[PDB]
């Protein structure tokens, strides 16, 4: 039973794939935590003027921009090129988008996606693949379908290299030399998924098909929950970003001040993949037997699964502990066990007293000694 | 293949957990019938002035009140305490509800639930847990997350949710002394107190002598039935057409009562597994699978459960003044196909199609359709 | 891992069951391709004046009429007989429909279905069963629940639904004599009469010279196509945008016809598995997986099936005057991604993104985009 987990560990990637233009790191999808969550996690690093070459995946994805700035393009079936430049055209393509640190990008199942770092700073993008989504009609192995290149799977060759050249020549009405490049015959195998682009790239961009697929949930955004002496929380859901209703995925960004806490809580209807972005915090996770299945530090760059209904609480050990939690539900609901208007505060006082064998005045203290809802300032 | 079932048996609970204030009985969730259905079944008995302590579950539930009366509270995230009494307050909590015999209660996934017996009569509550629901993102092992106490799981085949946290954390978060936190964690309790506890003086809560949406509906004898024949019996189903919460749970329930020697025509559920739990009396049931084989022919008596898999045909004859049952179904809009009777599936075929299919005379096909005028319930003789 | 397929094969039925009035052929549902797709496929042939006897299935189906004409009836629960004939009636039943070559018929889960060949030509019907549909709450073994006959399941890996019930029960419920119940149960019937039976005198049913919602649509040559090039071919898909019942089944179908030496560009299904069934002629198909490996390169000829897994790329070239096919898809709204062609996924990328990705000259990227002006179908040479 994949989720009878008695002990959890802060996880690092167990595989690194270097390409000429960057790095892709994958967490082992067969690790017990990721099989319980039913997802896969990867982290891509794009050096300046490097291009993540186009690929599509047989499952929905959420991509969080941990660092950097650049451009991405999602290329949809049944959509015309709405970006046009004269001279029959000098250039033509579907809408492209800027991304920045703190953006969540929703990639629907099967949609082609590419990404370009146009700046001097490396882009770091953490992507969550929901391999157990009911939109994945294959199997639980994460797959990438690359339209270009000649490299292996992240967890080889591109989609065109399996077709006959004479077929592609007739269908495209192009000579053999173009089809050989299309198929990536002459490509060094080490060029990889992220490639260098010497001169940089000129695309059409200013100094339904066009629906919004990204939203910033980082520090620059307006938070859902904020206490200037404890921290902040901001979730992107299908109430903010309608595409997520199709992906059945959401994400929560949070930042916790040193020695600040958020109360014990659990996700009613989702597994969470907690990925630390900055600093460290001591996390405590409790299962149905009331046993600690994790008590320890989660530090920047590592992932930790919080199974559905498992209770969790945290205390920051840094100036700012901040994280992104990917959740397997477009409308993940949080149940707070303690605090103002918490699940305990919603019970009649004499129900609390009898349940815990407490004095009436002790039940009231349990409810009302701390006035805070979710974030608790230090001490 | 979990549902290639050749033989079914009337099932009783195989485990009993006695607690201070009552009893909890569980059916084996690994039994072939319950794995085919993809559910778990339990029965809780609350003595007078006893409290089922708050817990949440990682799957949707339906609770049928077989017997008794009392109060229940569901505690939702993101909802304020709408019950308020002065003296900041003397008491404050979310809406509480009275329950009575015949009530179905819908408990959404992950929602905290507690129950209190307010009367001199024991409450008996039968709860169905849909462990194979898509809302259960864990596994098929039914789990209870208890907010209080220091006891084992109902389905261990322990401690409360707070006992896994460090005390210094809870003290800081709550701003309370160590003695309150030790009680919170259930340090003050023998493992035998259990899930249902006594409350000596009774209980005083705020109650008259979206967050507040209705989550229960009575489908018992006191309610108005959907189908009724005064010489055969009655049926009343609660669906998402009656109780919109059930649209989220993907669960429904059917209550039925059958007069002595009255029958149900053979019928099947198009789109659901049924967990048949007898409430009163007994009946002879016949269930047949796709091979045309009888996979069950025998008595179902009060207190026992029987799974009717999707599309399996079933028929019944009451052997008591009143045979009554509740059928939990794994679909908020479970549809029944009647194989025989007025406007049944056979009556919906052209007569000459019926004749050719069964190699019957024209007049024999008409008798098959129209000798009995009743739809679903058939009076004796 | 069910879909880690290193080679695909054009598949033929591996079992045939002859009956009095026709033939039923089944593809092995345990073949690795069908396990990856999560479906079962069968082909039924009805001789003139033959009747496919009523049955219901625990999963949604799409039926394509490869050949012939006749009548079908779907018999729904909770629906009255809207066809009536006087003289207290001479005949009465639920709505019946004519079907013809090119029709897709949607049979919802659990609904009774029968079919009758009314003509001098054999009817050939290819039916797809989505056993991995979440509406199938049993297991992935395809099941038929037959209301008549005394034969075995078509998928042997018997008796009708009434033969599992006790005779005395059916007599009481129906108020009919013992002779009629024995016919109902098929005790007298030879086991080889089977699922499709002859009807000697032909058949008279009520038909002209919600319950009545539309459940079939013609997607064949006689219909108006979605995509058409008079020197390449045509495509016509039925989705829930055309036939709302498919919204419930989560199934769709694509009909296509490809002229000799014409091609359709490499493409993939974003959100569905496809069961490609050739109807006429031959074509050379290429299917490549995520490693860029050819998992199929060969001919698909009329009468055979080929699974195209979700996201696997596929391309085709016709070797006949007309290659035509029907592709069943496990999504009511299957979306196609065209990798090459006008407004294809490559044409939707900036030219310098194409150039850098494939290390092409700027002018080579433009040729990749714009040398061929066609979207999906490519004429010869």
């Amino acid at each position: 039973n994949e989720c009878q987990l008695e002990h959890l560990n802060a996880l690092e990637p167990d595989n690194r794939i270097k390409s000429e233009g960057g790095l892709i790191e994958t967490w082992n999808p067969s690790n017990k935590q990721f099989r319980c969550a039913g997802v896969a996690l990867s982290r891509a690093t794009l050096q300046p003027n490097s291009l993540r070459r186009p690929f599509y995946t047989n499952a929905p994805q959420e991509i969080f921009i941990q660092q950097g700035n650049g451009y991405f393009g999602m290329v949809f079936p049944g959509c015309v090129e709405t970006f046009e430049e004269p001279r029959k055209f000098r250039d033509s393509h579907q809408k492209v988008n800027r991304f920045r640190e703190g953006d969540i990008i929703a990639v629907p199942t099967g949609v082609v996606f590419w990404m370009f770092n146009d700046q001097d700073t490396p882009v770091i993008a953490v992507s969550l693949i929901d391999t157990s989504s009911f939109q994945n009609q294959l199997d639980q192995m994460p797959r990438r379908f690359y339209l270009a290149g000649n490299h292996e799977q992240e967890f080889g060759g591109n989609i065109f290299s399996g077709f006959k050249r004479d077929f592609l020549e007739d269908a495209l009405n192009v000579n053999r030399r173009i089809v050989n490049k299309l198929q990536g015959r002459n490509e060094d195998e080490e060029k990889g998924a992220i490639v260098k682009v010497k001169g940089g790239l000129s695309i059409i961009t200013p100094p339904i098909c066009t629906a919004r697929l990204h939203q910033n949930i980082g520090s620059s955004s307006s938070p859902d929950i904020y206490n200037p002496q404890a921290g902040r929380i901001k979730t992107v859901t299908s109430f903010d970003l309608p595409a997520l209703r199709f992906l059945k995925l959401s994400a929560e960004f949070g930042s916790l001040h040193k020695n600040a806490m958020f109360v014990p809580h659990y996700n009613l209807n989702a597994n969470s993949i907690l990925y630390a972005l900055k600093g460290r915090a001591r996390l405590q996770i409790v299962n149905c037997k009331g046993n600690s299945v994790f008590d320890g530090e989660l530090e920047a760059g590592r992932a930790l699964i919080v199974p559905q209904n498992f209770a969790i609480a945290a205390k920051s050990l840094s100036d700012r502990f901040s994280y992104v939690a990917f959740k397997t539900n477009d409308r993940a609901a949080i149940g707070r066990l303690l605090g103002a208007s918490s699940l305990i505060n919603g019970m009649p006082e004499e129900v609390v007293a009898a349940a815990f064998n407490m004095e009436r005045n002790e039940a009231r203290q349990l409810k009302f000694n701390s006035p805070f809802s979710f974030l608790v300032p230090p001490r």
